[PDB]
């Protein structure tokens, strides 16, 4: 029988407000035509196939900033969303990404073949750019380096670049291209994108890639010793992640891994099991961050480092490899039970806040994502809205321990491997967050809760252990009755939230395939 207890007095960890962070790939729409303007060669067009003049909708003036970005996707991403900080130029482009080819005037910038998903990139949009882009965005960069085709020797002139201060030539160039004295000071760097997939160029063992990782890590903080360098692992539960750690522990401080749900092969004509396989997905990511936690202990350990080492969920999101392909530029249209998939994913980085550091949703415009654009205009996506409310509701402050009992699933899950090795996934999923308002000392207390379960609802008391809870509640809900159900042009809040007031009792129901976020007050 349903229940569910919060206890405000056992804190997990303060919420980083970097699980909130972003992702743009030099991919299909992401770039040209996302954040910046299309033209008649914009992905999928191309110079010598340009789309007809007669089918091109130009972005309209007003729609731009003065340095060419778009207003509107700004105006979401950093008023909306807050997105506090953004992983940059890439998953798989970096692994062939030659940074120098995008710096300097534009007309001596290189056109390159894009090996990773088949079409050119014209490098229009190259550090600068994206730096003076997350200076208007209010956003942290944080670069990634190619450790496919790159070598050392460009990683380190990379960063002297961006955050040299001295009278040396690539820190000169900079302030040449730029016009101004002051650095880039990018904080945050990667040491490759997915070395160990076997779809990445210049792929390594685990072993390969660690030894490597260590040296470049090591050269790196010779140039800028205050750079938080993040390792590359694979999902958190792999024997690549022991390894890797093992040699970087000492060396950086993040670790990288990524998942994807709705993901990966399956016997998709059993469309009955599709709703099970994608909502309950996140349940795999909650164990792989459970056992690399204890790597990162070992390796900590191993080492004698003292310092605390922490991860970066820096891909996570919803894509079925069969629907978002490289020919239409990853795009895929979310429906309803994806946000449910999407609010569950959140719900795992609150329960993990300590150490969860930085999450990024795979991507933040166009490419399996939150925000769909056209030439003049965007609509959001049903993923969107849960991402929304956390990031409004459940950061800036601290994520406390909930004790929850919900009947389990048990039908196929996705990978099969959850309903095995983790168990079967629970239909209730929630998460808490203690709040403090700094101008007022107010108390609140935020609770999400997913009910995943596809046709049941279910009554649940909710106890706070050592609370008084206030006569009023404000609620944010999230539900349809068709879990098909979309966001598109013309039907933009299909999907939308729905706020309102009601007077606590003690007890909650929440619908099948929905998602609630209560905001309940503490008085003192």
């Amino acid at each position: 029988s349903p229940a569910l207890d919060v206890f405000p007095s056992a804190s997990i960890a303060p919420v980083s407000p970097y699980i909130f962070s972003g992702f743009l790939e030099h991919l299909g729409r992401c770039i040209y035509g996302g954040i910046l303007p299309a033209t008649r060669t914009t992905f999928p067009h191309t110079p010598r196939v340009p789309c007809p003049d007669a089918q091109f909708t130009e972005t309209p003036r007003e729609l731009l900033t003065p340095e060419g970005f778009r207003v509107d996707v700004l105006e979401v991403l950093r008023d909306e969303l807050r997105v506090p900080l953004v992983r940059w130029p890439g998953g798989n482009y970096v692994s062939s990404y030659n940074w120098k080819d995008g710096v300097g005037p534009k007309e001596a910038r290189k056109r390159r073949p894009e090996l990773a998903w088949g079409g050119e990139e014209s490098n229009v949009f190259g550090t600068d750019e994206f730096i003076a882009w997350c200076r208007v965005a209010k956003i942290e960069p944080y670069i990634v380096f190619n450790m496919g085709t790159g070598t050392l020797e460009d990683a380190l002139h990379w960063i002297e670049y961006c955050n040299g201060t001295g009278d040396t030539y690539y820190a000169n160039l900079r302030r040449q291209n730029t016009g101004r004295d002051e650095p880039h000071n990018v904080k945050y760097w990667a040491l490759g994108n997915e070395v160990w997939g076997e779809w990445q160029v210049g792929q390594q063992t685990a072993s390969a890639y660690a030894t490597k990782a260590r040296q470049w890590a090591h050269a790196i903080r010779l140039v800028d010793p205050s750079v938080v360098l993040v390792g590359c692992g694979e999902t958190g539960v792999d024997h690549w992640d022991g390894v890797v750690l093992d040699e970087l522990v000492d060396k950086v401080e993040l670790h990288s891994i990524h998942l994807y749900t709705g993901f990966g092969p399956r016997d998709r004509s059993q469309v009955d099991k599709e709703y099970g396989r994608g909502v309950y997905g996140p349940d795999a990511a909650e164990y792989s961050i459970e056992v690399c936690k204890g790597l990162i202990n070992k390796a900590r350990f191993a080492r004698n480092v003292s310092k605390p080492i922490k991860i970066a969920f820096d891909e996570y999101g919803v894509w079925d490899e069969t629907v978002g392909t490289p020919q239409n530029g990853l795009e895929q249209f979310y429906n309803f039970a994806d946000a449910l998939a999407m609010a569950s994913w959140l719900n795992v980085f609150i329960r993990q806040a300590d150490v969860v550091d930085i999450a990024c949703i795979a991507q933040s415009v166009n490419v399996i994502s939150p925000l769909i654009t056209s030439p003049t205009g965007l609509f959001r996506q049903t993923i969107y809205w849960p991402l929304y409310l956390f990031s409004r509701y459940m950061r800036d402050g601290i994520a406390v321990r909930v004790a929850l009992e919900s009947p389990t699933f048990a039908g196929e899950t996705l990978p099969q491997w959850i309903a095995s090795v983790k168990g079967r996934p629970k239909d209730l999923d929630a998460s808490a967050v203690l709040h403090v308002d700094p101008g007022t000392s107010a108390r609140s207390l935020r609770v999400a809760v997913v009910n995943r379960s596809e046709h049941a609802s279910y009554e649940v008391p909710i106890r706070i252990a050592f609370e008084r809870v206030g006569v009023q509640v404000e609620v944010h809900e999230l539900w349809h009755q068709d879990v098909h159900a979309r966001n598109g042009w013309g039907k933009e809040d299909e999907v939308s939230v729905k706020t309102r007031t009601e007077r606590w009792n003690g007890r909650w129901t929440f619908r099948e395939h929905s998602f609630t976020l209560l905001v309940l007050e503490l008085p003192q």
